[PDB]
This record gives C-alpha cells, structure tokens and sequence, in this order.
DNA sequence: CGGCCTACG
DNA sequence: CGTAG
DNA sequence: GCCG
C-alpha cells in the first residue's frame, strides 16, 4: 500500500465502508476542534481502508499500512471486536459535534463561524435565523436554501443544468466548451452540488466570459445567489410544476490551463490534497489548479492532457473514477 | 521538531 | 473569513 | 495523528 492517495486507485465502490465511515468521524470532530493534522490523519487512515481489496475482518490485516498508528488501530479494534467504537459513539451522541455539523453544513459558514455561534450558545437554524444581522449575504443565503441545498442532487439535474449552462455559455462566446467535473465526473450518482468547467480552444477568447455567462443565466431567471474566474451559484432549476435550489460552481480556464484545472476540479479533495504535497515534497514541483511550476528553472510545464500532468510526476495515470480518495 | 494543498471571492 | 476540489 |  503506498503511502500517497494518488499512487493508489481508490474506486467509488469499496469493501470497508463501516471502518472509513468511522474514521471519518473522528477526522471531521478533529476539525471542529481546529486539529487539522489529526483530521488529515484520520482522513488519510479511512482512504487506506477504501483502497483495499477486501473487507478488513481481523486486526492483523492492518500491520504495515500507512496512517496506521495506535490510534486509528485501536478504533478498527473495537469497530472488529463489538462493532462500535465507543470513543466514535461519544463523538456522534455529543450536542458539540452535532452542532457543528449542522452549522457547517449551510453554505458561508466553516468551523471558526460555527465554533463562535456554538460558544455564543446558539444551537438550532432557527437560532441563526432570528439574529439575521448576524449574517453575511453568502450565509443568508445558504440558511434561506438549506432544505433545497440538504436534498441530493441527481444525474436529471446534472443534465438539465449542463443543458443550459451549456446555452448560456454558447451565447456568451461562441465555441466555447462546458465539461463536468467534480464528483459527478468521478462517477458518483448523487451529490451536494453541480461542478462544470469552461474553456475556449483558442488561448484568450475566454477573458471576460464568466461575467457574460452569469448575465445571461441571470436573465433568464436561473440565478438566486451569486457573488472572475470562479463562481459559487445557487441556481433555481425548474422541476415539474415548480422548481429547487442547486448549488453550481462555474469555473473558467484559459486553454493553457485546462488539464491542471481539470485536475484540481475532479478531486477527490482528498486525492488533489495528497497530489499537491506528492508533487512538491517527493518531486519538488508546485502543483495548482493553474499548472506545475519547476521553482529551480523558473518554468511551468506545458500538459496537454491530466495523463500528461501524471507522468510528469512519475505516477501511473489514474481516471477520475479511481481518484475517490 | 514541525508539516500537514494551494488557490480565488 | 468564506469558497473549491 | 502520524511521519519525514
Ligand atoms: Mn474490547
Ligand atoms: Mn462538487
Ligand atoms: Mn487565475
Ligand atoms: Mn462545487
Ligand atoms: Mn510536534
Ligand atoms: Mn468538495
Ligand atoms: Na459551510
């Protein structure tokens, strides 16, 4: 087992979902708690376990992994011996994790706004909603769409919004190109949100164009929230009689820089994580979703392809739908 | 000891 | 700070 | 929390 997520195919489909699951949660309370080390641990422990051939059933299985330690093994242990893991159990039944979880999740706020309400001694949406001037723009928004934003997105949205962001884009500029990415492109079937990249073969064409697309969806009453070169969206998708909320981030790159954006927006954020600290600790190289920078020669290399980017870090190519770290 | 990805809005 | 993967 |  390698020690990096990107030298390893992690599929969507894994055999120890009850082990990572658990670690998980202890990765996600280890960020509420502001631990960002202990939380990359507990992540990089769970990623191991999803890229194994087989269900973990004894603790000799373990020996040898990487991000194996006492601790993450002493959790497999309990999770092996009584299916619970008490120290999990704790983390889950606590009103600080909960709250945190709640919080966090709404669109605007991260750990260090959600840590501040908890200590404040608000709990609940309806809490956040009766202090509004509490609230940014950004958040007001992520509380007024939470139900919306809380319901999984489906392939018959993808499509639809691919439809018309991809209208939208082709009266903006013409021959401009709309690619999926995201979890959907790593062949999840549901999600929280819609990621579409945007390109134009001829290098520079595209300057301006983000601008024009959103004018152009907001006029045909598509766009609740927005705030370039990156933009975090909520569209109102038509439904039958009616309509929802859809969070969609619209991303531009110049032609030059569309395998390295390709890249980065695929993920897994955990894969795009451990190929950026890959990249400049074993290799020395400074990886971005804009390109891979040789810092001694002063120069960026010129990829035609995400394969092209691999090999020039000397990995093995992996497709989107290995790269679930 | 001390790092842990690296950007844009 | 928030967002992104 | 684990590791270089
Ligand atoms: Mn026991
Ligand atoms: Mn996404
Ligand atoms: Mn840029
Ligand atoms: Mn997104
Ligand atoms: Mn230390
Ligand atoms: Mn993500
Ligand atoms: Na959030």
């Amino acid at each position: 087992m390698p020690a990096y997520a990107c030298q390893r195919p992690t599929p969507l489909t894994h055999h120890n979902t009850g082990l990572s699951e658990a670690l998980e949660i202890l990765a996600e309370a280890a960020g509420f708690e502001g631990s960002e080390g202990r939380l990359l641990t507990f992540c990089r422990a769970a990623s191991v376990l999803k890229a194994l051939p087989s269900p973990v059933t004894t603790l000799s299985q373990l020996q040898g992994l990487p991000h194996f330690g006492e601790h993450s093994s002493r959790v497999v242990q309990e999770l092996l011996e009584h299916g619970v893991c008490e120290e999990v159990e704790r983390v889950r039944r606590s009103e600080r994790y909960q709250t945190m979880k709640l919080f966090t999740q709404i669109f605007g706020v991260g750990v260090k706004t959600a840590d501040r309400w908890y200590r404040e001694g608000l709990r609940t949406l309806d809490d956040l909603r009766e202090q509004p001037q509490k609230l940014t723009q950004q958040q007001k928004a992520g509380l007024q769409h939470h139900q919306d934003l809380s319901t999984p997105v489906l392939r018959s949205d993808v499509d639809a919004l691919q439809q018309v962001v991809e209208e939208a884009v082709g009266q903006a500029l013409p021959g401009a190109t709309v690619t999926l990415t995201g979890g959907f492109r790593r062949g999840k079937l549901q999600g929280h949100d819609v990621d579409f990249l945007i390109t134009h073969p001829k290098e520079g064409q595209e300057a301006g164009l983000l601008p024009r697309v959103m004018c152009r969806l907001q006029d045909q009453g598509l766009i609740l929230y927005h705030q370039f070169e990156r933009s975090f969206c909520i569209f109102r998708l038509p439904q039958p009689g009616s309509w929802k909320a859809v969070r969609v981030d619209l991303v531009v790159a110049p032609v030059s820089q569309f395998p390295f954006a390709l890249l980065g927006w695929t993920g897994s954020k955990l894969f795009q994580r451990e190929l950026r600290r890959f990249s400049r600790k074993e290799k020395g190289l400074w990886l971005n979703s804009h390109g891979l920078f040789d810092p001694e020669q002063k120069t960026f290399f010129q990829a035609a392809s995400e394969e092209d980017i691999f090999r020039h870090l000397g990995l093995e190519y992996l497709p989107p739908e290995q790269r679930n770290a």
